[PDB]
């Protein structure tokens, strides 16, 4: 539904803390790539089982932040703080959230 660059701020210390990844959001799958060639298909998140979450006051609010989480299945994607995602502006976060809603991701 929507493709573009998207930063993750919660990554295991053996790789790095913050890195930009290519993200493709569809109703069938949420596919994450190291680059914009759409060749690696490193992993995919579930669309219908995944949920959007807002973050409470107290998080680092210079970046615009939201989160992806799942609780119904054992496959919780390693729960890197319930897949916290961040963008430079609120418009990117809202466009992502709307794309998740169109894919089939339910609101909180």
């Amino acid at each position: 539904i929507r493709k573009g660059w998207l930063t993750i701020n919660n990554i295991g210390i053996m790789k790095g803390g913050s890195k930009e990844y290519w993200f493709v959001l569809t109703a069938e799958n949420l596919s994450w790539y190291k680059d914009d060639e759409e060749k690696e298909k490193k992993y995919m998140l579930s669309v219908d089982n995944l949920k959007l979450r807002d973050v409470e006051k107290g998080f680092m609010s210079s970046k615009h932040i939201f989160a992806l989480f799942n609780t119904e299945q054992r496959n919780v994607y390693k729960d890197y703080r319930q897949l916290e995602l961040a963008c430079e502006t609120q418009e990117e976060v809202d466009s992502w959230k709307a794309s998740f809603l169109r894919a089939g991701v339910y609101p909180e």
